[PDB]
């Protein structure tokens, strides 16, 4: 009885307005037993008494403690790690490249009163896929810190002795106090057997069987490892086009993005994929509605999302109530490659093939084309935008060299591409990424930035010489480009906690000012980086090799929604970067995080919270989650619903996108209870598309409707 | 009033023009009548009418009196339709000369330049000489459709054709035979194109569509088989959509995918089925469709620990994440599962991955699976599931009834009785029409250069042409060759493919008009009065097809892979042959099969297989023939398809009406699967096999599945290697009485 009041009375120390006899009341225990009790106080999370969500927490820390080690202190680092090795589930390079000695010292970075700074959904996403643990039992075999200090050590191995150790506390420290957040992959897998790292993998493919062969086996691949898949599919000639003369004709390409499809599910009892095609494509309109509802299941692709690829001339013809010409791109030599690359190359070939009358192609008016884009990303959510022009024009990438023709997923990632002609070419290029993000809740002021880039930078650097890679394509582009995505998360609380909203501009020069912060600490330690170990083997194809920063190719009318000058030494960025060049090809790209943010509680990525209090249903029960410091800042979030429109929170985009290398995955949101008959009107759509596009950003993600067209009013419009 | 004349001038109507056409194409016809021809047209006659739309309604109209009384109305309407043609390609009647035809086919691009390299002016005059083009003249109406439809070169986006029939036969039988000396080649190209152009040899359609034009793809025919890894499963699917662009039909073993749940690694991940890498398998055979096309049969053993929920994968019912419906089926069975069901007892599931050795022992070594299948049974530490073998073996034909497709194999008869050696070369899948019996090796990648996808070109003897088996060594010398000159003319998109195609050097030549040659020796399908002339019959081809390869073989080398065969060992069918055939036949060897014996063991083959007995629902109708071995479903057959209803009688139907047994007055499936059984002694390969039932010869119009059930341990007696279509016409169990079946 008194043993479990102690428990309590201990992790309630330090904690406002929550009850114990509550907890005792709610649990039912006088009528495994602590079991109950975490689940009584997990119950009692709210609004009026977040503090629970420590409480909780730190019961359940308790509680793995004992289930972990038969005590709640932790055992020395050494004998644990020891014991895990020969348990098969600690990697065994670990006492092959620290001795006995380092890891007492290791031990002595260890403050493993950290766990005590979860809150509960934190441990449950530990519990639930992170610690390291009995495969079928459950049985956990480890705790937060030894999960910390380890990725710490195994990450930064094969530095010198000189700096090792001291590299490794850094960062662990950084980790640990949630200063730098980790993905799923990297906090599961980095101190265990495996090199499965890749979450995210981009392919182009090629207009020929063998490429849609080898891209389906790429797919199927990857895809067994759960990574996320990106598809270019847009080479792929239209239906009816000929095949070598022709002596055959195509079928079309719907029969071969179901033969994706199946590959992204071949491992699915799941597998999630983005596919890309440009908006001209001669069969786009039977493309647009491959997710619709209605329709014959020989027509319809449901089980993957798209992305539809613009420019500026499509605006233009959509802006002068003018046609778009479709063409198939095995039909219009070089129209493809000038889509990306070179703009006034593609204006002078695409009205040169409009006027070819020997050229197949078809008309249809741009705002009904536009407009049955709109209607389908608005009834599905998941019809994807990616102005392709400022993907290139706004690009660490040569795009005559390197041009960036897709994205992943999450339409976040911004990478070159080359097609494979077979699973195994060794000339074919597939785009991965690694990813972390720095939380902008935990840093006490922006310069702390420079220290974080460092390690950072350095730790995922690492890695890329550290993981596996499946297919010889993907382990090219990763040694030739060493593209890193570091974002952000806890956007809406660092706003909140500076007494800014998303909406109303408030938070324009104070965006400009820490986006800036976070790009050129990250460039500095990159280029710190090469300066020691060498820049990565293609830097000579990126725009920083040529003196050309992210400051210098910008969307100009950025400039007209905020004057925040810049704080920084970019001229001597720029000098050292192009004697010294990069280690690494791009080092931003700002991802959604809704699983690894809740390890730090943080808001999810730059995205407005939908509610002070999240509920999510979890494998052993219902997890809530209150917003960073709501006892407080309560008045000073902005809710996503409470937001009058796209506008506010675009302009923010746009001004991150400034600074950020590759992309972000910004959301489009409607209530239509804002509307007049609850309909969302397709001129508000087509006008937030044309808003996105004018502040330079480069993709649209998700479209949020809330559950519960004159051409002549956009032709004022400047693009 | 005026008619339009072809070169576009204007004449005055003549009708005795008309009578005179149809009196050219009624000649030495029975039962026609020009003037009911002439009334049927009913010919509209407007000033500028043109002559070209004249003969099309006289065309239709002759072909609309197709009838059981009046079949020659075939051949009038077809030679009426021959002369339309001659017209559409060569201004006029007579063709031009071989040379001058191929010069200007060549300069069109529409025949291979390699014509011109291969054979000199002079040559093409001789063989110019070899052709008749009155042969024409021997078409039946559904054959001209089909010459027009899918074989003349032609461009058809304009519709216009380019040649005659007897340009395609010579040059298919020129290009085939480029290759041989001048000492006997312009002799082979003669005696091959009389045995095409009189329909002695049947050729499939890639080669007639194909071989003379500058294409090299003719390969129809690929059997892969999938390993049980990612890599394997992507080059399988790989394979398919190569092999689909090229409209082959395909035949995939998959059987080897472990269950649903199973560890992998460990397993670090777990399994999470079979059939999402079906439907990877289906996308992939229906890649190259409109979205008809892409087909496929897919291959896996009974026992498998899924088989319940892939058996039901073409029913309507259920959701579309359970079913694979556009692939066929093939169960694979053999000996201790049928005996599981005849002793009413237990069928036990594995995954392949739980049960080492099991999968292989299952195709190679029947007393091996069977000791290794009962100890694994004892084995409680390994993951299975129990299932009656009647409540799986009804299931099977409950859906096999159905769909018509859900195909059996039974592996150890097409390992026990086989030209390969099952512990070298087993074989362990078939084609998409279940006829194909070959040895496959999985890939781990398309361009794996060690593993094997089975290839096979096929042919057929026409039994209704011949006079004497005799005939069928001479013909049999022509076929061989011709196909195996195929072999190193085709391309092979895919190394492994080419790899079993060099090694083997594997044919399938079968046969066709098998009914129409039973009703001429006055015998039926169901009372046995068949079964000695079929087993004089198939070991006339056999051995002649035997003798052949053999003599190909002593002048131009064996198979490079012939020691894998059981012919190398000096074993013929004739030795491993299931003994039950017996009591249902007495002819004896009408040939020397020793003294072959000797010559193939000293010789060897030039060819690893020679014979396999496909459907041949297409190639039949150039000859007139009756589809393969099936008996006709009436006199007439119908295909309103195209420009209207086309009608097609059975061969000398004036004469053998009364000799010919229909389909659907079969007493049952018996007497057709002794024939079957009788054939397969000699059968390289295997035989597309064929079950019937009418539901009205049934009490409550229901078929029982007792009788599915005897007719399937029957086939199996008579070691029938498999079962291709079930066909039902269209207008629960006692093991105890199944415990009488001798297996
Ligand atoms: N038989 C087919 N049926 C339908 N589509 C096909 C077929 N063959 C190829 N395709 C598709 C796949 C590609 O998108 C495109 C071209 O394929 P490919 O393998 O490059 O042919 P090819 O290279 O021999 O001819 P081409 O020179 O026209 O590309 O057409
Ligand atoms: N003057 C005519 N009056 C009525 N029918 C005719 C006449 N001339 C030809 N026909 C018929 C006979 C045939 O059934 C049909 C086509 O015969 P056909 O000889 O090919 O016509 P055609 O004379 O225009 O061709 P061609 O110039 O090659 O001789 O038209
Ligand atoms: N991630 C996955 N999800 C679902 N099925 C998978 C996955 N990975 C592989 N498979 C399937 C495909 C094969 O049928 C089977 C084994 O594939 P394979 O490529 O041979 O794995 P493996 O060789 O690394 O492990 P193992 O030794 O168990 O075969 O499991
Ligand atoms: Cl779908
Ligand atoms: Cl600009
Ligand atoms: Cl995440
Ligand atoms: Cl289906
Ligand atoms: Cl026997
Ligand atoms: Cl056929
Ligand atoms: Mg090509
Ligand atoms: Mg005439
Ligand atoms: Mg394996
Ligand atoms: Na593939």
């Amino acid at each position: 009885l008194d043993k479990i009041h102690r428990v309590l009375d201990w992790a309630a120390e330090g904690l406002h307005n929550v009850s114990i006899s509550q907890v005792e009341l709610r649990s039912h225990i006088q009528f495994d037993i602590h079991e109950t009790i975490i689940k009584a106080a997990a119950d009692l999370i709210s609004r009026d008494a977040p503090d629970y969500q420590y409480l909780a927490a730190r019961l359940a820390i308790f509680h793995l403690r004992k289930k972990a080690y038969g005590q709640f202190e932790p055992p020395a680092l050494y004998d644990h790690v020891v014991k895990m090795v020969e348990m098969g589930k600690y990697d065994n390079h670990l006492l092959e490249d620290y001795t006995e000695e380092e890891f007492k010292q290791m031990d002595t970075f260890i403050d493993h009163d950290r766990d005590m700074t979860f809150s509960y959904a934190a441990v449950k996403q530990l519990e639930g896929k992170y610690l390291v643990q009995n495969r079928v039992t459950g049985e956990i075999y480890e705790s937060a810190q030894f999960l910390y200090i380890l990725v710490a050590a195994c990450l930064f191995s094969n530095y010198p002795r000189e700096t090792r150790l001291q590299y490794v506390k850094r960062f662990y420290d950084a980790v640990s106090t949630f200063k730098i957040s980790l993905p799923t992959p990297i906090m599961s897998g980095v101190r265990t057997p495996t090199r499965q790292f890749s979450s995210c993998v981009l392919i182009e493919c090629g207009d020929s069987l063998d490429s849609i062969n080898a891209t389906s086996s790429a797919i199927v691949k990857y895809v067994s490892q759960r990574a996320g898949i990106g598809i270019n599919a847009g080479r792929i000639r239209a239906l009816g086009s000929p095949i070598r003369g022709g002596e055959a004709f195509h079928t079309g390409c719907i029969p071969f993005y179901k033969h994706f499809q199946t590959a992204v599910k071949s491992c699915s009892q799941g597998g999630a994929a983005t596919l890309f095609y440009p908006m001209w494509h001669l069969e786009v309109e039977s493309l647009l509605v491959l997710k619709n509802n209605r329709g014959v299941e020989g027509n319809r692709v449901r089980h993957m999302d798209y992305g539809v690829q613009i420019n500026k001339l499509m605006y233009t013809r959509l802006l002068k109530g003018e046609d778009i010409t479709l063409f198939s791109p095995s039909d219009v030599p070089g129209l493809y490659d000038a889509f990306f690359a070179d703009q006034e190359e593609f204006e002078r070939l695409y009205t040169k093939y409009e006027k070819d009358d020997s050229i197949r192609k078809q008309r249809v008016k741009a705002v009904e084309l536009f407009s049955l884009m709109m209607q389908e990303r608005a009834s599905t959510g998941r019809i994807y935008i990616q102005n392709v022009d400022h993907c290139n024009t706004h690009s660490p990438f040569d795009p005559a060299i390197a041009p960036v023709r897709q994205s992943n997923l999450c339409l976040e990632i911004a990478l070159p591409t080359k097609p494979l002609n077979d699973v195994n070419d060794e000339n074919g290029e597939i785009a991965l990424c690694t990813l972390s993000a720095f939380n902008l809740g935990a840093i006490n002021n922006l310069d702390e930035l420079e220290e974080l880039a460092i390690l950072a930078v350095r730790a995922l650097d690492a890695l890329l010489d550290y993981q596996d890679y499946p297919i010889p394509a993907a382990k090219r582009g990763a040694m030739g480009r060493r593209t890193l995505g570091i974002g952000v998360i806890n956007f809406a609380y660092y706003l909140a906690k500076h007494g800014k909203r998303y909406s109303d501009g408030s938070a324009n020069n104070l965006t400009h000012k820490t986006f800036e912060a976070i790009q050129y600490y990250l460039l500095k330690a990159s280029n710190e980086l090469a300066k020691e170990q060498g820049a990565c083997p293609w830097f000579n194809e990126t725009t920083y090799a040529k003196g050309i920063l992210p400051i210098d190719t910008y969307k100009k009318d950025l400039d007209t929604i905020a004057n925040e000058p810049l704080h920084y030494d970019w001229e001597a960025l720029r000098e050292s970067i192009k004697t010294h060049g990069l280690r690494n090809s791009t080092l931003s790209a700002l991802m959604p995080s809704e699983t690894s943010s809740q390890i730090s509680n943080a808001t999810n990525g730059i995205e407005p919270p939908r509610g002070y209090v999240s509920i999510k249903a979890s494998k052993d029960g219902i997890l809530r989650q209150v917003v960073p410091d709501y006892e407080h800042l309560h008045d000073a979030y902005e809710l996503l619903w409470e937001m009058p429109g796209n506008d506010g929170y675009l302009q923010l985009v746009g001004i991150m996108q400034k600074f950020i290398d590759q992309s972000i995955s910004a959301n489009t949101n409607y209530d239509p209870s804002r509307f007049p008959s609850g309909k969302v009107p397709m001129q508000q759509l087509l006008k937030d598309l044309l808003t996105a596009y004018k502040f330079g950003v480069k993709t649209l993600y998700y479209q949020n409707t809330r559950d519960g067209v004159d051409t002549d009013d956009l032709s004022n419009f400047q693009l």
